[PDB]
């Protein structure tokens, strides 16, 4: 592809007025042969870039200019306003008649969903030095994230579900790894690689060099995914490949909330009672929150509407300009109609409105303190979806059910202190472990236990709870709706699981009757389909499990402590542990 001379003629281009990158050539002989492989490397790089981007690097360059301008302005619509279109789940907790039907037509529906899960974001924030997705959901199993997804889908969909996994450089080969290592075999998953965007130096948009003098690269956001699967194959596209074996909808996924299992079926029974193209997943939001918010727009007078998600201080200045909120908050859990979807797809090739957040060094100067880039954001795929020919909503369900981990211990001391959500490891894998417990008693197993923390992290800041713990894998537990769980209790008055227990069951098991007082692991047949271990008068005692917290001092030489449990600050002790087979 890159012919000497249109690498010259790009080189051209590109020190041409509005471009303006001369100083990428500081020093450099007049013409291509005369250029060394490093040079000629880094013009190469440049002119590769136009298989990545639309336009190339010069239209990049272009579009970062009207960027930079747009965004030295004020972000102002002329109309704000509730959405239309907003559902009110039923709670999770309850098993009543419409959450009933709306589990069954959702779970009915979960057969033909194609499942999305972007996961190419850095996880340092954390202050976790591995992929996000090998963070465990909860540490009595160790279960990741990616295979809690994973398992449910094939589940749910099927061993042959299609499976998009968005992954970038930064967790690419170790998200190959990880499904490697996890002997996880999934037929119809397509692993798609995001690729990095150039940055700019400036405010000029001059691009930025690295310490090897190298074109700068950054990610260019979870916008990415729609151009990746638009331009994905299995000579045929892939999504027509979905359309064609009959696939009507599609769920994205961002990496860390495992509650996802939860609202999805919800979400698309509601899509489909209310003919629903496009249909965000909302809670209700807290003021402060560090959340998008769900509204209808309007940019410029007498433009159409757009419902689409705008974050807050957008949403304070807006106002500016002409209960928890009267607008929802969007967890980034995106549901839709996959014909619609399909359409928006082909017309925009998967491209989405983009813009620039340059993190400055001063209020005052126009120095960047680090090299800006151009991002895009998944829900952004809403634009394009015009209330004339296309229906788009949000459904909110309780907050509870958003359970991503997102922050360190240390940033959720300070979020807890100023009234705020931790989300942290420690919350995330107390909420999964209440979540099990919330859905069991909703099918009359009797839990009694204490509200209160049993482990304190973060210096002392707030404590959480974990026991009873009660983990039921996929093949036990099917898809996780109520009636599936009640298909594991069929007696659930006949369990008795004190607050202190550990249950973990695998497998095809049914509980009749059990008596648990300690840990107890219920292995089952690993074929969904075969006949059930069924218990029966189970009596079982002993020391069970505890958790206790990390203590300030800590030894660096001999320790079998490592980030997972440090990033959460406590470890369970899995003390002792009854296990029947068969
Ligand atoms: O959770 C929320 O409630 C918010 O999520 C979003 O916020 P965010 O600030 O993006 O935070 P973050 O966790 O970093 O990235 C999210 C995902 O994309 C992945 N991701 C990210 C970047 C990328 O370049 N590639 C990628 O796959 C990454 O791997 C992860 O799975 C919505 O925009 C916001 O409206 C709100 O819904």
């Amino acid at each position: 592809n890159p012919s000497n001379s249109n690498l010259q003629a790009l080189r051209e281009e590109l020190c041409t007025p509005g471009l303006d990158q001369g100083h990428l050539f500081e020093g450099w002989p007049e013409t291509v042969d005369e250029c060394n492989e490093r040079q000629i490397a880094l013009l190469t790089d440049l002119y590769m870039f136009s298989n990545m981007y639309p336009g190339g690097v010069a239209q990049y360059i272009r579009n970062g200019h009207e960027l930079l301008a747009r965004e030295s302005e004020e972000v102002d619509f002329a109309a704000l306003e509730m959405p239309p279109l907003i559902f009110e789940a039923p709670s999770l907790h309850r098993r009543t008649a419409e959450r009933t039907a709306l589990e069954n037509a959702g779970t009915a529906m979960l057969c033909k969903t194609v499942f999305v899960l972007v996961a190419g974001g850095l996880g340092e924030r954390l202050g976790y030095s591995s992929i996000k997705v090998s963070l465990p959901v909860e540490t009595a199993t160790n279960t990741t994230y990616l295979a809690y997804y994973l398992r449910w889908a094939q589940r749910v969909g099927g061993k042959e579900v299609p499976f998009v996994i968005m992954t970038s450089d930064d967790t690419h080969d170790r998200t190959l790894q990880l499904l490697r290592e996890l002997q996880l075999e999934v037929p119809n998953l397509h692993v798609l690689k995001q690729g990095q965007v150039f940055c700019f130096a400036d405010s000029a948009a001059h691009l930025a060099l690295d310490e090897t003098g190298k074109l700068l690269r950054k990610p260019h956001g979870h916008g990415d995914v729609h151009s990746l699967i638009y331009n994905a194959t299995v000579a045929q596209p892939l999504v027509n490949d979905w359309l064609a074996a009959g696939y009507e909808s599609i769920v994205f996924i961002q990496d860390t909330n495992a509650g996802a299992t939860i609202t999805i079926p919800i979400s698309l029974a509601l899509s489909a009672e209310h003919s629903l193209d496009m249909n965000f997943t909302c809670i209700p939001r807290v003021p402060k929150e560090p959340i998008g918010l769900l509204c209808r727009t309007k940019k410029n007078s007498g433009d159409p509407w757009l419902v689409a998600n705008v974050e807050y201080n957008v949403f304070a200045e807006v106002s500016r300009a002409l209960g928890f909120s009267p607008f929802p908050g969007s967890v980034n859990t995106l549901v839709f109609k996959l014909s619609s979807y399909v359409d928006r797809l082909r017309e925009s090739h998967g491209i989405v409105p983009e813009f620039i957040n340059p993190k400055y060094s001063d209020e005052t100067r126009r120095s960047f303190k680090k090299p800006a880039r151009i991002e895009s954001l998944m829900q952004d795929i809403a634009l394009l979806f015009s209330e004339d020919d296309y229906r788009v909503g949000g459904t909110v369900f309780e907050r509870f059910s958003y359970q991503p981990v997102k922050n360190s211990l240390e940033e959720a001391a300070g979020l807890v202190a100023q009234g705020n959500g931790a989300y942290c490891a420690a919350t995330g894998e107390a909420a999964f472990y209440e979540l099990q417990r919330r859905r069991l008693k909703a099918i009359g197993l009797p839990l009694f236990y204490s509200s209160q923390p049993e482990v304190t992290v973060a210096k002392d800041a707030f404590g959480v709870r974990l026991f009873p713990i009660i983990v039921l894998d996929t093949v036990c537990a099917s898809s996780g709706s109520l009636d599936d769980l009640a298909r594991v209790f069929p007696t659930p008055e006949k369990v008795h699981i004190d607050q202190h227990s550990t249950l973990i069951v695998e497998g095809r098991v049914i509980i009749e009757s059990l008596e648990l007082y300690g840990a107890l692991t219920i292995r089952g047949p690993t074929d969904s389909m075969a006949l059930p271990h069924v218990v029966r008068n189970a009596v079982v005692r002993n020391a069970g499990w505890s958790v206790h917290a990390i203590l300030s001092l800590c030894a660096g030489r001999d320790s079998r402590l490592s980030e997972v449990d440090r990033i959460r600050g406590f470890v369970l002790k899995k003390t002792a542990m009854a296990v029947m087979d068969c």
